[PDB]
């Protein structure tokens, strides 16, 4: 029987870094090597914060619930209703709305990821067509009710992003230096910004976090999963990046894929396979909540059938990899996972009474509530300002860029 702590442990390590691992060269090529790993760091510590903060949010909202007198013996809990139950009306709505397109970008995101990770497999024909050919793959998930058995799929996407990222590692301690390598780092305003928020859109709960613990016997420990498993990720991100994008210089700028420019082998064909297999898992995961919420609001396949066709249609005009990664970034990650939690915190704990019948008190190393008054400041100022209010003026320049290099309904895209 599945869904136990380790279990947990390993659904946060799949799906923390599901795709993101093969744009990240790429923003490091944006940004630079001591820059990437100190943004990467102060993201991690940031992610694990807010993943921390909702499941204290959800602890609290249970206590409460089970004060009350509400039991949950066949129910499940989505973040949207605690958003609800805490703040007030407008404000589900607002967290719905952004929770929900955020899932539907998430999917176009994941189409696209793995239509470009098989264009470099065996490809005869124009890419736009292989996208139309994917689709009816992507609609076909509908049939399947839901992934009760997510423990299988955990450990395989755990063992086999482990072995990707591993191999990514690897392969460049022989590679050697790019002919004529050449590094610059940061260059101008909008690359860098780019960069910069592409590297958000990796390292927070992508919104499923909320879900990911149900069933374990210990709810309230989430810290230790969620430490470990980013944690887990640093090391299987981080080297692997950095070994990338030093041994390829300033070949990463234009392509954003790193399986574009390895060279052709088995250990490179079967990570492949094993990327894209890992896609489309976490590309079911990810569409579920918006298929359960879909039919909990209109009321074996045409309940789900007219919402898979906007996303289909979204991912065929659009073949950008990193550009779309970054404008979710700045435009819709930036507030789902960490704006809106903080502020429903706040807003939940504005006053003493609350706080004094507290779920789960802070351990010890923060012996103050001051400290997380002026924490949940910080975060949300930073990320306005270099997420919301910085990040897509870069982002939006980029793909304005793309689309005047390309125009709309590209057939090739970076080739
Ligand atoms: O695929 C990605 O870019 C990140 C990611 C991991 N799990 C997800 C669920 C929904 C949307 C995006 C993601």
């Amino acid at each position: 029987h599945g869904g136990s702590v380790w279990d947990a442990w390993f659904s946060c390590a799949s799906n923390q870094v599901a795709q993101v691992l093969l744009t990240l060269p790429y923003s490091f090529s944006q940004l630079g090597m001591l820059s990437g790993i100190v943004l990467q760091i102060f993201y991690g510590l940031l992610g694990s914060w807010t993943a921390y903060l909702i499941s204290v949010l959800y602890v609290e909202y249970r206590a409460r619930k089970e004060k009350e007198g509400k039991s949950f013996k066949n129910h499940v809990i989505q973040w949207f209703e605690v958003l609800d139950g805490l703040l007030g009306s407008y404000w589900k709505a607002l967290g719905l709305a952004f929770n929900c397109t955020f899932l539907l970008f998430g999917s176009v995101i994941q189409l696209i990821a793995c239509a470009s990770n098989i264009y470099y497999i065996n490809d005869h024909l124009d890419k736009r067509t292989w996208t139309y050919i994917f689709g009816a793959c992507c609609a076909t998930t509908v049939f399947i009710p839901s992934f009760h058995n997510y423990r299988i799929w955990s450990f395989l996407g755990l063992g086999m992003t482990t072995y990707t990222a591993w191999y990514l590692a690897i392969a460049s301690i022989i590679h050697g230096q790019a002919e004529g390598v050449k590094h610059s780092g940061p260059t101008k305003l909008v690359l860098y910004f780019t960069g910069a928020t592409n590297i958000l859109y990796t390292f927070g709960g992508h919104a499923v976090t909320v879900e990911i613990m149900h069933a374990m016997w210990k709810p309230q420990k989430f810290k230790y999963i969620y430490l470990m498993a980013t944690l887990y990720v640093f090391t299987l991100t981080i080297p692997s990046a950095a070994a990338v994008y030093w041994a390829f210089g300033d070949a990463l700028l234009d392509h954003s894929n790193a399986f574009s420019l390895m060279p052709k082998n088995a250990w490179r064909d079967a990570a492949v396979i094993l990327m894209l297999i890992h896609q489309f898992i976490t590309f079911g995961f990810a569409c579920t909540p918006l298929y359960f919420v879909w039919e909990k609001v209109i009321g074996r396949a045409l309940a789900r059938l007219p919402v898979v066709i906007p996303i289909w249609f979204l991912a065929i005009i659009f073949p950008f990899f990193g550009p779309i990664n970054s404008a979710v970034g700045a435009l819709l990650v930036s507030f789902t996972v960490y704006i809106i939690p903080s502020l429903a915190h706040m807003l939940t704990y504005r006053s003493a009474s609350a706080r004094q019948n507290a779920a789960e008190k802070p351990p010890f190393f923060m012996p103050s509530w001051t400290a997380m008054y002026v924490l949940n400041a910080f975060v949300v100022v930073w990320v306005l300002i270099v997420g919301f209010g910085f990040g897509g003026w870069a982002s939006v320049t980029n793909f304005v860029r793309q689309v005047d290099t390309f125009g709309l309904f590209a057939k090739c895209y970076q080739c």
